[PDB]
Order: structure tokens, then C-alpha cells, then sequence
């Protein structure tokens, strides 16, 4: 499913991401925007290593979720890329959890990095009441 802008700030929100290890929700919101379009079924191969990013945060089946076509996965978050895929969103902010607390945290994200750092993210969770 697509989310609305303030549907999902809500719902992150809800979901302990308002702070979480130090990020914002408008950074977290700003991330999901240009990751997929606020979009839960969204998916992209990547032919380079085969690997696929899926889900409304487009996490990797290389180095976290399984999908079981990914050589060399590590499936970090110990799930199957399939729950990356709901409408329910539980499952994808667990594992999106794991995912920054890595070294790089949310550079992981190169949609984040090429629209989001080092700008101003304050439009994303305006008049959402969050
Ligand atoms: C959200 C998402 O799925 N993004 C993907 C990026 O996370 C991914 O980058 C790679 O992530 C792995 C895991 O964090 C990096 O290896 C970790 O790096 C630390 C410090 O360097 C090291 O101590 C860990 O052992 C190591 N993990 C393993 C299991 O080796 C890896 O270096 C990252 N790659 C790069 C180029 O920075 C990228 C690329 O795979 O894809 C995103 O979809």
C-alpha cells in the first residue's frame, strides 16, 4: 500500500522512530519518500550482485532480509524479505532498526544521502500534528 505523507508520520511515530538512535522523524519520513514513494510493495534489483531492496525502506537482501536468490546474503535481521512487503509496517521498522544500527546507521540509505542529508527535512512532518 501507498501511505499518505501524515498517515505514515503517525505511524512511525507510533512505532518508536521519532528519535530513534538520535534520528528524526522527519529525516525517517524524508528517507521513506524518496526510498519508494511512501510505497510498501516497492522493489528494486539491483543486476550488479543480484540483490533486491524491498519494502516502503527499501532494505537489502544482501546484508539483512532473505529472499533466496541473493549470493552472499547475511540476513542480519534473521527475516524473510516477504515481510518486507505488507501493508503492516511492524516488521520492516524492526529490521529498519537493525539496519542503522550498523557503523554507517543512515547512510545506509543512498536515496536518504542524495535528498535528505545535510538538508532541510522540516516540510515532511509539517501540519501532521507529530
Ligand atoms: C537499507 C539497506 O539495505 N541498505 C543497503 C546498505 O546497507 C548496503 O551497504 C552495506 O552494509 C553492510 C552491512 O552494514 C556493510 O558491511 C558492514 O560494514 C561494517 C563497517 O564497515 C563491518 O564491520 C560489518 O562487518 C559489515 N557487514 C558485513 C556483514 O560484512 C557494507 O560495507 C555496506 N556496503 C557499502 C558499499 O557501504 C548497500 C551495499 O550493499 O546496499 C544498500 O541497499
Amino acid at each position: 500500500k501507498v501511505f499518505e505523507r501524515c498517515e505514515l508520520a503517525r505511524t512511525l511515530k507510533r512505532l518508536g522512530m521519532d528519535g530513534y538512535r538520535g534520528i528524526s522523524l522527519a529525516n525517517w519520513m524524508c528517507l521513506a519518500k524518496w526510498e519508494s514513494g511512501y510505497n510498501t510493495r516497492a522493489t528494486n534489483y539491483n543486476a550488479g550482485d543480484r540483490s533486491t531492496d524491498y519494502g516502503i525502506f527499501q532494505i537489502n537482501s544482501r546484508y539483512w532480509c532473505n529472499d533466496g536468490k541473493t549470493p552472499g546474503a547475511v540476513n542480519a535481521c534473521h527475516l524473510s524479505c516477504s515481510a518486507l512487503l505488507q501493508d503492516n509496517i511492524a516488521d520492516a521498522v524492526a529490521c529498519l532498526k537493525r539496519v542503522v544500527r550498523d557503523p554507517q546507521g543512515i547512510r545506509a540509505w543512498v536515496a536518504w544521502r542524495n535528498r535528505c542529508q545535510n538538508r532541510d527535512v522540516r516540510q515532511y512532518v509539517q501540519g501532521c500534528g507529530v
